[PDB]
């Protein structure tokens, strides 16, 4: 497995503390692709299948049966982790460039790189 | 403690897996300030005092005795974590806007938002 930005893998984010997102779940690779080749770690954003009753600009909705997913899921760009590549177990899919453009904007909002 | 982007706190990032950065160490808050007020989690980058013999564009050098630090340290924008605010124990300092402009660029390189 060569890891690419935009790939979705399963990974176990547990153990966590407090409101950190834990569990085995899809994660989205958001680290640059040079890092993805030379580093033993990747940076991921958590994906959840739980319906969000608060909308936030750090959330990117994946609507079921176009990017992999069996039901509506949400990429949580406020829930980002550097994890060792050994945590990634199965690839799932890869998000296309229109989705990742949405990810890029939620990511910049999350990290204060553009206005909220 | 109201948490602000640019603040440096101590936090325990352990337990970790593989090459994920662990231990009690300074971390830099990089989450936007709206998130910093309404969320129970913040996004941080790890800071290390270990001399880096590889230079990387995801690294931002803090030169001793101008931003807080007792010796030369490096902000690792490839080592970023969403952590519960309960992990933050003591504030240390706050990086000024010239430092954070450097952080912003290393962060965008790390996350593939600009060219490597």
């Amino acid at each position: 497995m060569i890891v690419k930005r935009g790939d979705v893998y399963f990974a176990d984010l547990s153990p966590v503390v407090g409101s950190e997102q834990g569990g085995v779940r899809p994660v989205l690779v958001i680290q640059n692709d040079i890092g993805n080749r030379f580093s033993p770690t990747v940076i991921v954003a958590a994906i959840t299948a739980q319906i969000q009753k608060a909308k936030l600009p750090t959330h990117v909705e994946i609507d079921a049966k176009k990017y992999g997913f069996e039901r509506d899921s949400v990429i949580l760009l406020e829930q980002i982790r550097t994890i060792d590549k050994q945590r990634l177990t199965d690839k799932i899919t890869h998000l296309d460039e229109v989705m990742m453009i949405r990810v890029d904007e939620a990511l910049q909002i999350s990290l204060g790189l553009i206005d909220f």
